[PDB]
């Protein structure tokens, strides 16, 4: 097989990084998502699989590794049968898009697939900091790699399968996601333990003070976080409080400024120590058998972040910040 040489030509180049407006401009026909596509999901996956390939020998080699190594090969060359193959004719495009859509499938358990590599290498070779800090490095580059392809494959498939351009909304409501996440927090909340707090949104719109706030966003990795956010904030509210009678909400601020809109969740859960405060976010430190930390690359994806910070005694704030204008919203994407 060629496996080997098409990963060695394609990671000579470089992904290329698109904004949310080059993302909405687009359609500007699929005979472009086509010829564009079919170069660039082999560079990124080029990319990430020769870096998977610097792996130490007693990683690379465990199941887990060398079981998502054989999924993006049969991507790559999924994806090669369409380089000498033409537009114009439409069962090319058509086929095409058939092969985005096995390709998404096929990936729906790199995480949980993965997650097993750390637990293994966690019994086999030690929890130490050091390893723990390639784990970091490591995944924190993969899964984002991992999470822009999903964004391009995405934003074929449903547009080429109009109020919504795919998985963006340029009219995205955020406290709009902030009560379905919320509510859906709560369900469960209901379900699990039988009490759940409250919610208090509040905006801040500095430039219109009494205008609703929408941003240019994609909806779902606005949810996906958020989510998170209110399980976690729920989770500790309930068990701090569960001899007191007074159940405290979860007060949320949405804010948009000149070049951030930044979203603060507050809850009274009791705090968590400083301490402890990293291993919240680290791969290896909370594998047990997405989190914060995946959470956190989707705000990172598109120059945010995703920050907090604890009282030990009392609550936790959690920030989401993401960048107010389309201009400003370009992919952050792993290079090798
Ligand atoms: C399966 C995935 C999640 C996984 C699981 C576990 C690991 C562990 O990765 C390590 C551990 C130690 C070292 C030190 C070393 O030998 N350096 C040599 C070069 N200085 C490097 C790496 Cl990349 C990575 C990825
Ligand atoms: C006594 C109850 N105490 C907590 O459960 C602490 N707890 C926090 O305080 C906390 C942490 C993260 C967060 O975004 C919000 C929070 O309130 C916490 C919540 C979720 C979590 O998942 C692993 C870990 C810790
Ligand atoms: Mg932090």
């Amino acid at each position: 097989g060629s496996a080997p040489k098409y990963i060695e030509h394609f990671s000579k180049f470089s992904p290329s990084p698109l904004s949310m407006k080059q993302f909405l401009d687009f359609n500007a026909c699929e005979k472009t998502s086509f010829t564009f596509l079919r170069q660039e999901l082999p560079v990124r996956l080029a990319n990430i699989m020769k870096e998977i390939n610097l792996l130490p020998d007693r990683v690379l080699s465990t199941p887990s590794v060398q079981l998502v190594q054989s999924w993006y090969v049969q991507s790559l060359l999924d994806i090669m049968e369409f380089l000498d193959k033409d537009p114009e004719d439409h069962r090319t495009l058509s086929q095409f898009t058939d092969a985005l859509v096995t390709i998404r499938n096929r990936h729906n358990d790199v995480v949980p697939t993965m997650a097993q590599g750390v637990l293994e290498y966690k019994d086999t070779y030690g929890d130490d900091p050091v390893s723990n800090q390639n784990i970091q490095y490591f995944l924190d580059r993969f899964y984002l790699s991992r999470i822009s392809i999903r964004m391009l494959i995405n934003q074929h498939t449903l547009i080429f399968d109009p109020k919504h351009i795919g998985s963006i909304d340029p009219n995205c409501n955020v406290s709009e996601v902030v009560k379905d996440a919320y509510d859906m927090a709560k369900l469960l909340c209901d379900k699990y333990y039988m009490a759940s707090p409250d919610l208090e949104i509040q905006e801040i719109n500095a430039a219109n003070s009494k205008q609703p706030i929408h941003m240019v966003y994609v909806p779902s990795h606005l949810y996906h976080m958020l989510f998170e956010l209110f399980k976690n904030a729920m989770r500790a509210t309930v068990e701090s409080h569960e001899s007191s009678l007074i159940l405290p909400p979860i007060k949320v601020m949405v804010a948009l400024g000149e070049e951030d809109l930044s979203i603060k969740m507050s809850d009274r859960g009791g705090g968590v120590p400083l301490r402890k405060i990293e291993r919240l976010f680290s791969y290896m430190y909370s594998t047990a058998p997405y989190g914060l930390p995946i959470s956190r690359l989707y705000a990172k994806y598109f120059q945010g972040d995703l920050q907090l910070f604890s009282m030990e005694g009392f609550g936790t704030d959690a920030v989401i910040y993401l960048k107010a204008l389309s201009t400003d919203s370009v992919e952050r994407l792993p290079v090798y």
